């Protein structure tokens, strides 16, 4: 698949010259951390996303040429659309299909007063999810950042992996530039392994955050670390039940504890003993159904 070549002009001026300002007082910026920043704009008949890069040069040039070139061998429901990018000007800029609801991770807190997911809202987005990271590894491409922040969501709420910058093709590694976010990565991950494992361990911290509505890292809380409550489950001093968000209404203990098992399972601390995405994705369909 080939994309569109756009313009940086065309991109500055439907952006609002890049303006840092959010989505209220008048400006266009929608996130950042990924690298670089996410600007809303209206392009070609259509509202879109546009991320403006902002480690070395070269190192964020090659995770631009790697998001173009994964985003062209893989098109599914369950990953964001790249409309196109730009390198003429003097920042890389990718532009995607605009992604209405924002990420998972601000729909989990509830950013800007939108409402609390319902579990069953919260159901699709975790099997969507599943479905976007099978088909990557189908694909041999391991994501190496599952996350909340990077699992969007459209005008439907269907949940859309994005950022393939960092991503590997495998068509297990060692690598001396360790990458991603250490509150979700497996312990081979943080070692310097690369293999499509550490993305299951990843998706099994998300699936946490997806049953709790607890940020996988918290400075002010006990645990600090959402992976940690699998032990305080296990050495059976609380339940998974003690741990659903407060904020749903319609969430029932047998498919929280479906998913819980599925959450556990993936993040067993040894690698070969985690299920497959495909297993992962067969359990979240069985949880429904
Ligand atoms: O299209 C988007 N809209 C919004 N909304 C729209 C509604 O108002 C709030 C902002 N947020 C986005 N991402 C950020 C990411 C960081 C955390 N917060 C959300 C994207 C995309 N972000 C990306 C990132 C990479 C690739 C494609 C896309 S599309």
């Amino acid at each position: 698949t080939r994309f569109h070549s756009f313009s940086f002009y065309e991109l500055k001026n439907v952006t609002n010259n890049f303006d840092e300002r959010p989505i209220s007082v008048g400006g266009n910026k929608m996130g950042e951390g990924g690298f670089g920043v996410v600007y809303k704009g209206y392009v070609n008949n259509t509202t879109v996303a546009v991320k403006k890069l902002a480690i070395t040069t070269e190192e964020l040039k090659q995770q631009f040429d790697q998001e173009i070139k994964v985003m062209a061998k893989c098109q599914h429901e369950n990953l964001v659309e790249l409309l196109g990018f730009s390198s003429d000007g003097d920042d890389l800029c990718l532009v995607y299909v605009y992604m209405p609801n924002g990420s998972l991770l601000d729909r989990l807190s509830c950013l800007d007063g939108t409402p609390p997911l319902s579990w069953h809202m919260r159901c699709k987005i975790a099997q969507g999810a599943a479905n976007g990271i099978n088909f990557l590894h189908e694909n041999h491409h391991i994501h190496r950042d599952i996350k909340s922040a990077n699992i969007l969501l459209d005008e439907a709420f269907t949940a859309k992996i994005s950022d393939f910058g960092l991503a590997r093709a495998s068509e297990t590694v060692m690598t001396s530039r360790i990458v991603g976010t250490t509150a979700y990565m497996a312990p081979e991950a943080l070692r310097g392994e690369i293999t499509p494992k550490s993305d299951i361990y990843s998706f099994g911290v998300v699936l946490l955050e997806i049953i709790t509505g607890l940020p996988a890292v918290d400075e002010h809380r006990e645990p600090q670390l959402l992976l940690d409550i699998k032990e305080e489950i296990e050495d059976e001093e609380k339940t998974i039940e003690d741990y659903i968000d407060k904020k749903m209404n319609d969430a029932d203990s047998t498919s929280v504890e479906a998913m819980y098992s599925v959450a556990s399972q993936c993040l067993h601390e040894k690698k070969n003993k985690r299920p497959d995405i495909k297993k992962v994705q067969q359990l979240l369909q069985e949880m429904t159904a």
